[PDB]
Formats: C-alpha cells, structure tokens, sequence
C-alpha cells in the first residue's frame, strides 16, 4: 500500500522523464523486483562498457532502502565478487527522501571515484592505493570481457 504506491510512483517518474545514461524497470509485472543497466563513466576504465544491476525493494520501502546487486562482473574495491556493493546510502545513510535514481547516481559516481577506505575487497584496494595504474589497467580488462 505504502510500498506499492511508493514504487509506482517512482517507476511513473521514469515512465516521462527519462535518464540519458542510466535505465531501470521491473523485470516482469514484479513490481518488488527490478532490473537496471548503466554505462562506465567516459573518464573511467568502465568507459563504454554496459552493467546490469539487479535490485529489490523491500517490504517496507522506502522506509529500508533497496537491495543493489551487481549482475555483471567488475573490478572495482567497493563491488565484490557477488555483486555487493558497499555504498553509505544503501544502509547507513538511507532516508525515505531519496529515490532509487538517486542511488544510481551515486553509483555512476562511485565507478568514477571509487573509496579505498570501504575495502569490500582488499586485494583490489591495495592495489588501488599504492599501483593505480595496474589497477585502471585490471578494471579496462574486465570490461571488454563482461561489460557487454
């Protein structure tokens, strides 16, 4: 009721206003699960590259945020090999005033600037710190190979 009328109002505001670089909608008539893509930042090593989010609302939205899974293969130190992602806004830091296009901004900002200090995975954020370059050079691989 609450969650119902919440996420339809939500998915209404997409239905006109369209992004540019991000998409999202629900996968089926599954209002509760939904399905989005969005492309690497030009001035990333994801640049050109196209990542398929998975996502769950809960019950009780937008009261609890939304659970974001990572559908394609990244290397990044904030996303782990499940497709977690470790981002403020999507625990700690949610608000019932933020929408989920708000979270995919953050996100595309995230593969811009990602945050060594939240190693989801500390292999890739010690060689973020200290070798960026191997780094940049790993994320541009994984992307040829899977984000397409």
């Amino acid at each position: 009721m609450s969650s119902s009328k919440r996420i339809a109002k939500e998915l209404s505001d997409l239905e006109r206003d369209p992004p540019t670089s991000c998409s999202a909608g629900p996968v089926g008539d599954d209002l509760y699960h939904w399905q989005a893509s969005i492309m690497g930042p030009a001035d990333s090593p994801y640049a050109g590259g196209v990542f398929f989010l998975s996502i769950h609302f809960p019950t009780d939205y937008p009261f609890k945020p939304p659970k974001i899974s990572f559908t394609t293969k990244i290397y990044h130190p904030n996303i782990n090999a499940n497709g977690n992602i470790c981002l403020d806004i999507l625990k700690d830091q949610w608000s019932p005033a933020l929408t989920l296009s708000k979270v995919l901004l953050s996100i595309c900002s995230l593969l811009t600037d990602a945050n060594p200090d939240d190693p989801l995975v500390p292999e890739i954020a010690h060689i973020y710190k200290t070798d960026r370059p191997k780094y940049e050079a790993t994320a541009r691989e994984w992307t040829k190979k899977y984000a397409v």
